C-alpha cells in the first residue's frame, strides 16, 4: 500500500501511467463525484487490477463521491458502498471479478452523455483528442498518425502509438505495468 493507495492513485507520478480511458474515467470522477454503472466498472477493476486493495478502494471512492457536499456519507453507505464492497468479494460474494481488457471495453454499450466508460480514441471527436494529445506533449506530427488509426478503426493500435510518443494482448492493465517499470 506504500506504493498504490487511495491518495497516491491521485497523484501526477502513478496518473501519468494511466491510458487514456482510465484518464478519463477519473476526470469524470473528479468533476461529477460519481460515475454510472459501466464507467463504475471499469474504474474500479483497473484500479484493483493495479493493486489498490480493498480498504484503500473503499477509502477512494467514498471520498471521490462524497466530495463538496455531492452525498452523504450515509447516502454513499446505503446507495454505492455494498456495489464497490462486491467488486473486492468484501460481501461473500466468491467471484474475483476481473479488470476488463480492451476488447471487453470496447464491447460494452457506446457511452451517451453523461458516460465516461469506453475507449478514447473510438468515442471522442478529433478536436477533443487533438486537444487532449496537445495537453500530452505531442507535436502536430504525431496527433496527425494517432488520428490516421483512429480513422482506421484501430484503437488499440492508436493507444499504443500513444504510450509510444509519451516515453522515452490489448488491456489497460498493461499500458499501466508497462508505463510505470519505466518510470522506475
Ligand atoms: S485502447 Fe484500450 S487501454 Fe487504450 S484507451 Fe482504449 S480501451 Fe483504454
Amino acid at each position: 500500500d506504500d506504493e498504490i493507495n487511495a491518495q497516491s492513485v491521485w497523484s501526477e507520478e502513478i496518473s501519468s501511467n494511466y491510458p487514456l480511458c482510465i484518464k478519463n474515467l477519473m476526470e469524470g470522477l473528479k468533476k461529477n463525484h460519481h460515475l454510472r454503472f459501466f464507467g463504475r466498472q471499469q474504474l474500479s477493476l483497473f484500479l484493483k487490477g493495479i493493486g489498490l486493495s480493498a480498504d484503500e478502494a473503499l477509502k477512494f471512492w467514498s471520498e471521490a463521491f462524497t466530495r463538496n457536499g455531492n452525498m452523504t456519507m450515509e447516502k454513499f453507505n446505503k446507495e454505492f458502498r455494498f456495489s464497490f464492497r462486491h467488486n473486492y468479494g468484501l460481501e461473500g460474494n466468491r467471484i474475483n471479478f476481473k479488470p476488463w481488457d480492451c476488447h471487453t471495453i470496447l464491447s460494452k454499450p457506446r457511452p451517451g452523455r453523461g458516460d465516461f466508460h469506453g475507449c478514447p480514441f473510438r468515442d471522442w471527436s478529433h478536436e477533443r483528442l487533438s486537444a487532449e494529445l496537445r495537453s500530452m506533449k505531442l507535436t502536430q506530427a504525431q496527433i496527425i498518425s494517432v488520428l490516421d488509426s483512429c480513422q482506421k478503426g484501430e484503437y488499440t493500435i492508436a493507444c499504443t502509438k500513444v504510450f509510444e510518443m509519451t516515453h522515452n494482448i490489448a488491456h489497460p492493465n498493461l499500458y499501466f505495468e508497462r508505463s510505470r517499470q519505466l518510470q522506475k
